[PDB]
């Protein structure tokens, strides 16, 4: 079949999906594709090269709210930007994972740039808004991880009989969002307080 | 070699650390301890049990700050839970992740029952105190896997430039403190507030 990028990504994601991360190998994608392993080659190089393409492309297709809207608050873009990281990492199996393994490549460059510069342009210094964002991506990486590494290795006291039961409600969102507040709210505090003692 | 339980994890640790967790495996354990492969067998079915009790024994091992001391605060009891979970994670290659995919097992059910029972008794909700304790268990792995994930796959513009530079000062230990911080603050104000609108 179609061996441009944008093919060979889209088949790759959906192998994702059939195979998680840890069964996604070269091998199975040139099956997927109709085609021999040397041919795969001249295109996709290894695993490696695949998994870094799939985490941009993961979020160049459904993070749909990586820049902040003209007007909005950083709090506002914070918790916006959180919610849709957090759906694109949930879109496909090992999602979290896929994106763990990368740093931002060209393409994202400039929109961490225009991410880094809004929090400036709020009053954080580089350091405290880059902290800020980074306890973000890490707070919701590491509770999708969750979700995501639960389910994967699936295939009491009292207290903890019910936190296991209300820690299953729904997938996380509620812990996440309630986190994610708390998290945006130790912000505004410290922000805030510029060189007061807080 | 000695194939008891205590034995067996302890090479399975050091393996890891020669290996990493995707690296990791039951042939390769069997050959570190001079023993065949169906003699590992008897005593460690598969790949999973291993990891599984591996996840086990790294807190068990190096988690030293399971339990609040006498008197002490939730605030400084959480402080101090994140940053030895966060030591514990790090110890070991791939740490993070050999954590991520389990439960709590039998002897850490009365850990984390305490801890649930302790946050109730200082004015949470069963609710929000595992809000408030996922959220820094979140937190730490996501912080935690970003550095071990960073360096397991090594293996511009001017602010984000710049970011990176600052991102790589020490290992993340400032971001995630700072970051922590902010979390903690933020259960607190809506400790706090009760039902007063926050
Ligand atoms: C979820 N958001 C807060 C960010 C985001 O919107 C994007 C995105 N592509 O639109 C990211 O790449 C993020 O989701 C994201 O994962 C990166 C992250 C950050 C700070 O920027 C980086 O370039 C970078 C890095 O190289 C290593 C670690 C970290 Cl935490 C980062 C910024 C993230
Ligand atoms: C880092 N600390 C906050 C906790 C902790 O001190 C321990 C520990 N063994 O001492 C945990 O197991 C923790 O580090 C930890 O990883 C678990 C975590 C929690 C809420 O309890 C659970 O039993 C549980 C679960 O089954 C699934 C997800 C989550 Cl977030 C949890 C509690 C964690
Ligand atoms: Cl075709
Ligand atoms: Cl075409
Ligand atoms: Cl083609
Ligand atoms: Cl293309
Ligand atoms: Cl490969
Ligand atoms: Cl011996
Ligand atoms: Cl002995
Ligand atoms: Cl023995
Ligand atoms: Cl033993
Ligand atoms: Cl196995």
């Amino acid at each position: 079949s179609r061996l441009n990028r944008e093919s060979v990504i889209d088949a790759a994601l959906e192998l994702l999906n059939e195979t998680g991360i840890d069964g996604l190998t070269t091998r199975k994608l040139a099956q997927k594709l109709g085609i021999e392993q040397p041919t795969l080659y001249w295109h996709v190089k290894n695993k490696r090269a695949l998994l870094d393409a799939l985490a941009v492309e993961i979020l160049a297709r459904h993070h749909d709210y990586s820049l902040p809207a003209a007007g909005e608050s950083w709090q506002s873009f914070l918790r916006n930007n959180a919610m849709s990281f957090r759906r694109a990492l949930l879109r496909y199996r090992d999602g979290a994972k896929v994106a763990l393994g990368t740093r931002p490549d060209e393409k994202q460059y400039d929109t961490v740039e225009t991410q880094l510069r809004f929090m400036t342009e709020n009053g954080f210094s580089l350091r405290d808004g880059l902290y800020a964002i980074s306890a973000v991506s890490h707070f919701t990486l590491g509770a999708v991880l969750e979700q995501q590494e639960h389910t994967a290795a699936l295939t009491l006291p009292p207290l903890l009989r019910e936190a296991l039961q209300i820690m299953d409600s729904d997938d996380g969102e509620q812990a996440f969002l309630h986190g994610l507040e708390s998290l945006i709210r130790g912000f505004e505090v410290q922000l805030t307080a510029l060189l007061q003692i807080v």
